[PDB]
């Protein structure tokens, strides 16, 4: 059965992937294109893998959620150049995602 909490991170992770425009961030950072990437990187993230863990009932609360969000920016700030489109766009969704998150976890307190 669906929890009002469940349903705020299926709403709000909606929300986090409208923001990312370009899908920059919607499945893992391809080993294929990026063979280095694990050099670097502990703890890979994507919008994917964050449904997979929702749907699985492993955010039992909001906190391990945005951390989750977090290493999405997090992640692609360490890895890539400044002057490159995924710098960037890591920059963009750590704004407008900051704000989705906010007014997410203020719905999530009344739980
Ligand atoms: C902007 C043009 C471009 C898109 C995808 C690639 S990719 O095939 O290398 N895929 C890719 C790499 C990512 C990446 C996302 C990617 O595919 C969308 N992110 C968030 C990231 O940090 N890295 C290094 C390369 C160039």
């Amino acid at each position: 059965q669906l929890t009002p909490f469940l349903i705020l991170l299926r709403k709000t992770l909606e929300q986090l992937q409208e923001k990312d425009t370009g899908n920059i961030f919607s499945e893992p950072v391809p080993l294929s294109e990026v063979p280095d990437y694990l050099d670097h990187i502990k703890k890979p993230m994507d919008f994917f893998t964050m449904k997979q863990n929702l749907e699985a009932y492993r955010y039992l609360n909001f906190d391990d959620f945005e951390e989750d969000f977090n290493l999405i920016v997090s992640n692609c700030l360490k890895y890539n150049a400044k002057d490159t489109i995924f710098y960037r766009a890591a920059v963009r969704l750590r704004e407008q995602g900051g704000a989705v998150l906010r007014q997410a976890r203020r719905q999530a307190e009344k739980m």
